[PDB]
């Protein structure tokens, strides 16, 4: 067994961020910290992100208060499947015990485009820098406006560009499938996928419309948990899947689907507005996983968090708490 500590933490943004459900101002969550009887630490981080999912922090506060003083593999077995945050946070803290600083590398990220004819001007920069893969928000203007636009940003986007189109499960049923039309025929090598056309609960369309359209379809909003990816496998998804590992469960329960019927060339790893801690374990995953696709972790604008290099930038922000 070893010995363990948790603390909240809650964290401003570093500018807000407004969703079509509300305005955004800080994030909340839990950091653990775990020292076996040696002196060896290890670090992990539960975050649930409200609205995604059933997880609440509350309930993640509730089970570290209930389990024991010393853990152990059979006790984090524990852990019910219902707070995949929380199994997260155990896992990585665990794994990362008498192993950090962690060896991680650069993976290309996603640069985002905002709403509206602001992606005809905010590209640039994040090319110049090296970022070849972007994502737009679409489903805020009239469809007949963000088309235009997209005509224009096809045109000018360089050779080798890869855009992705956001829809944040915006679009009622009609307006998804006029789009699809649309993208048939105006459509270009550059559309990666349309993430997100439906919101989740019109799952049956959503199988239908990525079954029978020429582009590509990505789960997000539908996709938070290892029991929600499995049963979108299970129904036959033919698209691709955007997993947020600090909210999804046991990374062995990615792994796991992996070695049956999950394709890792439909993966996209992205970002829960998490902090160092889950980021950093996050990219010592993907030594494993290997991902094909840029990152969703292009979020600095709303939360900074610098992946940890050495032991003592853990302890830093520990007792900075
Ligand atoms: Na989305």
């Amino acid at each position: 067994s070893l010995r363990w500590q948790w603390r909240i933490y809650e964290e401003p943004l570093q500018e807000p961020l407004t969703t079509a459900q509300g305005v955004w101002r800080s994030r909340s969550g839990i950091y653990l910290r775990l020292e076996d009887e040696q002196g060896q630490v290890g670090y992990g981080e539960i975050a649930p992100l409200p609205g995604w999912g059933s997880e609440t922090l509350n309930a993640d506060i509730a089970l570290c208060q209930q389990l024991p003083g010393h853990l152990t593999p059979e006790i984090m077995a524990t852990i019910p499947e219902a707070l995949p945050a929380a199994q997260f946070g155990f896992a990585t803290a665990w794994q990362s015990v008498g192993r950090l600083p962690y060896r991680v590398r650069p993976w290309p990220i996603c640069a985002l485009l905002g709403s509206g004819q602001a992606a005809l001007e905010q590209w640039q920069q994040s090319w110049q820098r090296g970022q070849t893969t972007f994502k737009w928000k679409v489903g805020v203007m009239s469809p007949e406006e963000e088309q235009a636009i997209l005509k224009a940003l096809l045109a000018a986007l360089p050779p080798g560009a890869k855009l992705r189109l956001d829809a944040n499960g915006s679009w009622d049923r009609a307006t998804a499938n006029r789009w699809f039309a649309w993208l048939d025929r105006h459509g270009n090598g550059k559309i990666e996928y349309v993430e997100q056309p439906l919101p989740p609960d019109q799952w049956q369309a959503l199988l239908s419309l990525a079954q029978t359209v020429t582009t590509a379809i990505a789960l997000d909003e539908s996709v938070v948990s290892a029991a929600e990816v499995q049963r979108w496998v299970d129904r036959g998804w033919p698209g691709f899947f955007v997993i947020k590992t600090a909210l999804f469960g046991d990374p062995d329960s990615l792994s796991l689907l992996l070695r049956r019927g999950l394709e890792p060339q439909r993966l996209v790893f992205s970002s829960a507005l998490e902090g160092a801690i889950a980021r950093t374990a996050i990219f010592h995953l993907l030594e494993t996983w290997q991902p094909c696709h840029a990152l969703g972790f292009g979020v600095d604008r709303w939360r900074s968090a610098p992946l940890l290099t050495t032991l003592t930038a853990y302890e830093r922000l520990w007792e900075r708490l």
